[PDB]
């Protein structure tokens, strides 16, 4: 049987990577660009929409608009669950992890308090994988996992000492089935790397949860993607695998069907897909 619906949202603070980034990438990476800092790149990138690493909105957009809920998205594309970001390149700029993402929230805060009623979203890890594999990490997986629940518990309790009250925490994602992982032959480490995150995080946020007498929602995004991939045509889904919009080794004519896809480029899901996820996200809470 369900439990009650909680309580509405009027207010979100997200903090995440490109699956909520809704322009922060491309705010920061202008203005890097604009003051020349080294190694700077324009992101997303041109074959993307209106600054999202997608065609369309990203998921916590779509929670958002469900709940009747303004949204303050503090996610950054690259992200990783600590201080730093993917691109390397930002360090010296910016700390954009979802640690630095915290800092500058609590910053911009003079001191004053933190809204108690706002929703504390938090989805994050998938950089802190693909920085490993891509550049070859020699932490073990498992090692990686544990950082990536410790960064996350941190962020939490970080925030819930300044006076969050309320929180929806994503899993990792279905990493598996990314497209570039399936390129890099690379489906078995993201298998055990989102295993391992999804079975310690929420047993750590459930305690954290009891202690601090917080609301914490864990939204199950691994359980999402396999009930859409096992039955797709039920939600109008055709093509799981490729990228509607190919990006590597370079940039070919997006699919003609994107509302068909699951992918969008070669990391990303399609608007299609970041629509379900937002609805999903938005079913545990009364509008």
């Amino acid at each position: 049987h369900t439990s009650p619906l909680l309580a509405p949202v009027r207010q979100i603070h997200a903090f995440g990577d490109s699956y909520s980034d809704n322009g922060e990438s491309q705010r920061l990476t202008r203005e890097m660009l604009a003051k020349g800092i080294a190694g700077a790149q324009a992101l997303p990138g041109e074959v993307y929409w209106q600054g999202r690493w997608s065609n369309g909105p990203t998921a916590v957009e779509v929670l958002a608009r469900q709940l009747g809920a303004q949204l303050a998205d503090h996610a950054v594309g690259g992200a990783k669950s600590g201080a730093d970001n993917y691109y390397g390149w930002m360090s010296a700029y910016r700390h954009t992890g979802l640690a630095g993402q915290v800092d500058a929230y609590l910053a911009t805060l003079d001191g004053k308090p933190v809204d108690g009623q706002a929703l504390h979203f938090i989805f994050v890890s998938a950089n802190d994988f693909f920085e490993h594999e891509d550049f070859a990490g020699e932490q073990p997986l498992e090692q990686l996992a544990g950082s990536s629940v410790a960064n996350i518990r941190a962020a939490v309790q970080r925030l819930g000492e300044a006076g969050a009250r309320r929180f929806l925490v994503v899993s990792s994602t279905d990493l598996s089935v990314v497209p570039a992982v399936v390129a890099g032959n690379r489906v078995e480490r993201a298998q055990r790397y989102l295993q391992a995150v999804n079975a310690s995080l929420p047993i750590q946020l459930a305690a954290l949860r009891k202690t601090r007498g917080l609301e914490l929602s864990w939204f199950d995004h691994l359980t999402f993607s396999r009930h859409l991939r096992r039955n797709p045509a039920r939600y109008g889904l055709v093509e799981l695998d490729a990228p509607c919009q190919p990006t590597q080794p370079s940039v070919r004519p997006a699919c003609a069907n994107p509302d068909q896809y699951y992918f969008w480029d070669e990391w990303h899901p399609t608007r299609r897909v970041h629509q379900l996820a937002g609805e999903a996200m938005a079913a545990r809470y009364a509008r």
